[PDB]
């Protein structure tokens, strides 16, 4: 089937940004750290104590997502941890309104979001390490739990989407998943419900890991059509980590973006802010350089789809479909020099495509408009362009060239 | 043969910080711009009218690379461009003092190495893009490089050392390289000498590429012993290049510092300045996780040396000698969590050694003292260490294990 | 669940060898040639006419069945072509017995595997191009698949197994296996049954992975009866004899995939096409006599060996198998050891770690000429190191094995 | 500088078949067994006396290199153990005279290469464990080394070429190379001379890769004579037999590495060890029948085609080779063709690209079927894009060739 409009709208968003802040950020230890590290409950919670969020400025926040390209982001309300960084008007002590802090970040969250046209998604962890609920009285839990989104559900206007993870640390037990979606149905029908692993039909995205290498699963051929959704985080963890250096290139975080819009999936990627709610120098960084490359790729980046097009043998080229073009999303490209200083991508490169019927008028590269040559053989479907290297002082790892029909 | 005090002296510098800043940083399309795009010479030394230097600050850049564990600095004096960043006493119209900055940037340079204790280096491109002796009247152009390199010898006080490159532009030419390096000797004996491609007796260094698998060669058995240095920049370009996102991962830079010393060498990491002399911020980051690394790894990074004991089959990992201990660093670990929570490094993990013949005492990581479990076989001189993954919240993706002799 | 007594015993064979055989091997251009090619499919089955099995020997072939190790052969008695290498009892006009060949190839076959000890199994396509009821009357066809095996499971006496392939083909009907099999478990209730899918009845014992090599086995859900696992590998890529298809493995490939196979607790089929009259072709005899020299070596833990949670060190494909009175460590990577002017790569000392041994070892020795290896302990952590030497110039197992003596 | 004649004929065989025979070969550990193993030189040498030549038969073994393809067989006259298989006519005691054979086997060989129009080639270890003069007085080692390959030069009628081995165990010594290679020349003009190194005279003709695979041929300094380029193989780690390495490669790999050969502008020597009596052991068999097989569909190509300044597309191996009247797409990782429901990998349409061709194409075609391709062109910048059509099923050539024709 078609995809309603808000999976329709969601899978036009491309590039989320994910946002980990939590008590567990004054430690940089890493956002599971209360449980690996065997801390003592008591005292890791008194971090509650030293939550200022002196410097949380969610128009900061929003203006990094814009930055990047990211057309919506995924904030933690409430981590395994169990601290809820809005008011829970009741529900627990054990939130921002009983911290030093005394502020709704939630609330000033979506501001910024509507303020830079991105849609904002609440993070929930349904594995709670807490509430004693969690292991003495899971039915209360699921109470507990339902009324946390309830207060997000309600107390902020018209939201983008939910963000549940934690089902699979009781694979086998009944979640409740028909009222807890059913009531952010009732409260938010245009919500985008993803679940971190269908387990629900009310379901609109599935999760997968970043190295899945074939198209996405979107649902039976007549049941309701779920989007997919790929994660990555700068280093190994996700809250913020000083002393993981093991940070992934700023190449490979483009390829993987570039990977998900290839199998049909949205991406998030991650930051973890640090104790104070600041957007570390190094994020930035990361958000400036895929920014240009996610700038570059605008015109495909967000309406572009799957299209049954393959590329030749030995290539990791791919193409993507919107309705008045396709792009050549090319991999592998190295510098061009001269005759004298060879860098690699001088010689003529004939990277071929199967599946395009139509004559072609021109393919140019969005990074500078160079005019490509090519040839087809439309009886088999097969284009080959001169995939030109890049000029000297560019490299944009995922060079993109559009194709403009007859 | 015993290396001269000076290039022992060198050889524990380990890490220097190469900086790449000339005409070309305004254009930010990498430092060969001017012969590779086919520019118009005139045009292009019209940028010397816009070399403000208005944003380099020496001491700024000297403490960046005290902080990120650098001994030395390698500064652009002259590049393939022709351009000086220092006073030619009337040598070139084509230098600073003929430039809006007004300024021996090279005298503010020398000066702020000093105060933190840094040696300054050199570099002059020995290619030569801007005088028209270079190729018309080749013997002209000895003298006139000859000149450049005796006001750099004269004028600044005592000089770490100097990196020549070029050289391979005219293979079989005679580059009078005695007569050169003699005048370096007698103004400034103590200067470490580089050839970037032995070219002559003179020469302290030699240059490799950092994928140099082996040991690298240190002269003839009964010649003069020469030290190699291996460099690397973190995306494609040496000057600052916009839209060049191909960078490695700062993990990759780590790995690359952890193999300099590993083969016996010296490395320089490149940054590119921006137009005005900044650092920019992309360069910052790098600087801030290698700097963790190296203030971790300080107990080696200086004084280890390689040493014949090689890893077991299937492992990267490698052993530094220095005169009390020896060091352990080890790549591929993984990062430990529970039962529950598998990340990868929780299993005993058996790496083996072979080459230590003598009973050792304890083992133990720098990054937090862990006092590690081993055996040997003192007959065949194997040692096997449980090296534990990384604690929850760190990766240092090289390593260390001191050794303690009993 | 454990293992119930035939599926033990079928997990101690270790090794089989697959043969296919039937008249598309007379054309030598693999086994699905009438189907792939578009054959005429009357010309075609016109080759019964020149299926002679002038050099078909079951004698030869269980010796050498016997002598590559294997401990069962898997026959294809009727492939997707329809032939059938058996006398059907009138069944069929489609078999041997209306071949000049005029002998029950399945009979004597079955009678030589017992001589040799063997286990005798019978592939039976059940996807067939031959019969027209396969389209037109599919119970009917269902009809005469099920006499057809009945015919193999009371005219033979005990037979070891059945491998049944082709029911990926119509992936939505309803195949009757409760009724197949449950006539086959009526007349022959300690046979292996075996269904190629590509669990779909209780009465399987066996799930299969034909060319793909994953990384461990399904043996059911944990409160369902236990099956085993079996891989399958052709020596080229076809199953047939394919005289154009020179994309052999190698020999090393085989061995390590055998190896590979006893790693995560599978069974292996090596499988072999014989000629269009029956021999064993040239090219199949080598992969045979060398993988017989493995296993050979290998026979102390070949059969009885099974996968234990004992890891190998970061970086290597190192493994250890099990037995009731020893341990195996199991060595790939391994280079030649010459000398100090001639370096092969293996002289050095050569550290080989296992993390899961907790008990004293008392010694530690190669299979294949019984040299000791030195070896340490820690005994708290479970770690075992072993200085793992290369071969002896002019050897080289591609998997090696050390035999593990207990204190 | 281009090829002299006989380099250029040389260049045109293509494909040698290397053969080791000695007395090593009853041990079946390695030719370099009486080294590498320490042996007792008085026990090792007692070999001689069991020396029968029983099962070497010079007719089949010449019809088995033509039926492999090969155009000339380098044959061990005399390896590092220092046993020479041919009549020393009074140098040696160590000779096929003084055996039990009492036949030259050389005389054998040259003969039956004559018959079916195979070069023959000497093989002759410089590095001899046999003479005491080795050591202890290389002047008189060299005489002994010279008049041995002088009897090769003057008692067998016209040689194809020399290969000689071992200079490399003295670095440093004067090998008197222009005095040998001299006499060489006086008494066989147009013999190939080639010294394995792994050019040390200007005689020298070939210059050799043993057991390593590079990406481009040195043909010599570019004002000096051109010498040509050959690479060896051998089926598993061990040039004479050796009965249990069991580390056989491919037929793939070796069809592989015969194309790769062609592609960087050598030859390729194929390596097998005969059996103690002089039989070709029946594994070496199997890989002659595979690579023949290819090596009879490649002929139109194998022989004159040469290397080219045409490069394949990014993530391909293809290669082109070119004659004078054609060029040739030397196409890799093809898969098989099945059907609509059975698909083997190969149905898609395959654009395999290639830069450098400038002509106008007629027609392409693969070698193995005639085959018509469809093929695009853009000829200022020199792209072919051809649909290499998969393998049709029950066929698999490793390595498939298409025909250029042009217009």
């Amino acid at each position: 089937t078609e995809p309603l409009p808000r999976i329709q709208h969601y899978e036009d968003l491309g590039l989320g940004l994910f946002i980990h802040w939590g008590l567990y950020s004054q430690m940089a230890v890493g956002e599971w750290t209360e449980l690996i590290h065997h801390r003592n409950q008591h005292d890791y919670e008194q971090l509650i104590k030293t939550f200022t969020a002196a410097q949380f400025d969610a128009k900061k926040i929003a203006h990094a997502a814009k930055a990047v390209g990211a057309k919506y982001i995924v904030l933690t309300t409430k981590h395994h941890e169990g601290f809820f960084l809005y008011d829970t008007k009741g529900l627990s002590d054990f939130d921002v309104m009983h911290a030093p802090a005394r502020r709704d970040l939630i609330a000033e969250f979506v501001a910024a979001c509507r303020e830079e046209d991105l849609l904002p998604f609440f993070y929930m962890a349904t594995y709670d390490w807490h509430t004693p609920l969690y292991d003495d009285d899971f039915p209360a839990y699921l109470t507990y739990l339902q009324k946390s989104v309830e207060v997000l559900c309600r107390n902020y206007g018209p939201v983008g989407g939910f963000w549940f993870d934690g089902n699979w640390n009781k694979k086998d037990a009944d979640w409740h998943l028909p009222e807890l979606y059913g009531m952010i149905r009732h409260y938010q029908p245009n919500a985008i419900i993803v679940n971190n692993t269908v387990s629900d039909p009310e379901i609109d995205v599935v999760t997968y890991q970043r190295r899945t290498p074939d198209e996405i699963y979107h649902g039976a051929p007549n049941e309701k059509y779920v989007a997919g959704e790929i994660s990555i985080t700068l280093n190994q963890h996700w809250g913020i980590a000083a002393n993981d250096l093991n940070y992934k290139s700023p190449a490979e975080v483009i390829e993987t973006v570039a990977h998900a819009r290839h199998i049909g999936a949205n991406i998030l990627v991650n930051i973890g802010l640090t104790g104070t709610g600041a957007i570390p120098a190094a994020a930035q960084t990361y958000m400036h350089l895929l920014g240009r490359w996610t700038a570059m790729a605008a015109p495909v980046l967000y309406k572009g789809r799957p299209v049954p097009v393959t590329s030749a043998h030995g290539t990791r080229d791919f193409v993507l479909h919107t309705s008045k073009h396709d792009f050549l999303c090319i991999l592998d490209l190295q510098v061009v020099g001269n005759d004298n200083v060879v860098l690699g991508g001088e010689g003529v490169n004939p990277r071929s495509f199967v599946g395009i019927g139509q004559p072609i008028q021109r393919i140019h590269w969005l990074d500078n408009d160079e005019v490509l040559s090519f040839t087809q053989d439309l009886d088999k479907k097969v284009l080959t362009v001169d995939a030109t290297g890049y000029p000297y002082g560019s490299d944009w790892v995922v060079r993109i060239a559009q194709i403009d029909y007859e």
